[PDB]
């Protein structure tokens, strides 16, 4: 996953928007990759970062974690710089056995995408209805 | 949200498998739909569970939570022992406030579908080649 | 009361408005039904929910409770998303004996509607005058 | 509010009964009108009481409270014993702030009159068939 | 397993009666679902109650249960409630180990319904006559 | 009243299979009518046993006890003689008072068969789907 700029799309309710994730770098002090759209004023921007966690003396498994930050930045007309008055997010953790293969890990990755793209979760997220 | 049979296509590293979930009833303590996999034993494998919390606690926010359970077998016995041994799994939480826009929630959802289609996230999971 | 969408009307001071209550679902963790108009941004919306309480080892009777939420959502022109700066409500509890019949329960239900629709309460609610 | 004789028509499961209340005086401790039912003994049955609180406590809000008392008899004795035994009742509170709009208060009131006319609330009370 | 309205038929001594079971939801502290009868008075109802339990450690097995059914109502010399005595009861549970087949489960369910219909039990139960 | 061979058709998931119980006399330990499946191995696996008792001094209630056993044997890798690994069964009882008669017994056993055949129990048992 050697970082490179990737444009993501089919975004939003209609699946029409795109976003661009430009690597900013990888933070060596915590094992976290970071890419963003824009970035002139980071507080106001959408960001995606990924942690890397390997098996260890105190870790039974390894992880890939994606942190998704989606702020809403507002200012009233007549004023200056906007500020974030909402922070929307997602927190995606993948966790796997050291004896697991690519196909099995991929099932979890693609099951997630296929299911989040399915009505059960589309409604759980857009309508926020109780499972029912 | 509303539960109905879910068919998930284009699954796995090849993008060729199909999974079928059966959301047949919601847990009274956790608000969790049991998305059983099709097949009496396979149902326990590749199982997913889903709950949508309400802003009923002093956080004043809510979370849509999907838990993906993918334990797998290693060589079942003639005694009808499934030999389930190893496991892959994921925890994905969304992680919004009460004033959030449905469109923004949709972006977060579709952005993840897009991230799961990108080498920046895929290589780190299927080939376990992290960001750099 | 198998939930279905119902339009309510003769609403407001003149008895002219209507509202639509679309089931969102029933929360199995607390026995509470929920329906609303709209819902894209739940904090800002009118909602009606109903609890169900049955006789028990620690309950002498059974109840039907209706919770009515009527927020006032405001933003100033030139800004963004409105927020609620008023929460108006009603809390309606019905409670009955296990030996009571439908007619008796209906008397309480229709007595309430007939009386809330009568000047004694119309003025108690719109004018907020002391009983006098 | 202002008290005068109240006639409530279209009462009961059939919508055919008429009740008559007599709001003849307000309780000095609770601010409660005694809406006596017509008839010296029937007055005690199907009795309703009403009070409008003022924002005189550190809540800075107020409540219109109506209490419906519908105890009923089972087979009076020749000794002139009314045999009142079983009871149906309701407590309805409105539950507004000092800055509320009269129109919004009217909506809450009329919305309840409308809810009491809907199967979503009726079936749960008259047939005791709750939401689902 | 959505606990929606259930209609039964072809029942009673001559197989000619019908019954609609109207669910009232599930007890939050007891996994058993309950379904209401057509009677107006709760104290007189013959409620159907149902549960599916799926244990892990402590039992490592599965259980499904239904509770049946009715107290007998009557009056004599004047009353208050036409009161009921439990007279007609049955209790059916299903039990099996983990990882069972759906066909195995189906046979136990269908075998019982067939056994109940069969003369050896349908007449033996009516008469309470041991089969020898 | 009499012991007889039982043929049960239209059973199993598809409602098409037939099971046959060969009579096996009486067990005078408990007054149990023992019947078992008509085959060399089913004789060892699959069986139904039944007893009926009048009230004991500790009941004032008649009892019917039906035990349905449908275990599955598996052949371990090294066995010649397969044995039961999955002991599936059902526990079926009835209880009636000393003043109950034919209709009380009839609606219970016929309502039970109707319940077993209902879509709620078909799904609750065959799939093990909780009624939520």
């Amino acid at each position: 996953a050697k970082l490179e700029t990737v444009t993501l799309g089919n975004i939003g309710k209609d699946g029409k928007q795109t976003l661009v994730l430009n690597p900013r770098g990888v933070n060596p002090t915590n094992g976290v990759a970071s890419l963003s759209q824009a970035g002139a004023v980071p507080a106001l921007e959408k960001r995606v970062t990924v942690s890397v966690s390997q098996p260890s003396r105190n870790r039974k498994n390894y992880k890939v974690q994606v942190k998704i930050q989606n702020p809403t930045a507002c200012t009233a007309n007549g004023s200056c710089d906007p500020s974030v008055t909402r922070q929307a997010y997602a927190d995606v953790t993948f966790s796997f056995t050291q004896y697991s293969t690519d196909e099995e890990r991929a099932f979890v990755r693609t099951e997630l995408a296929a299911l989040l793209a399915s009505p059960l979760l589309i409604d759980a997220i857009d309508q926020l209805n109780p499972a029912y």
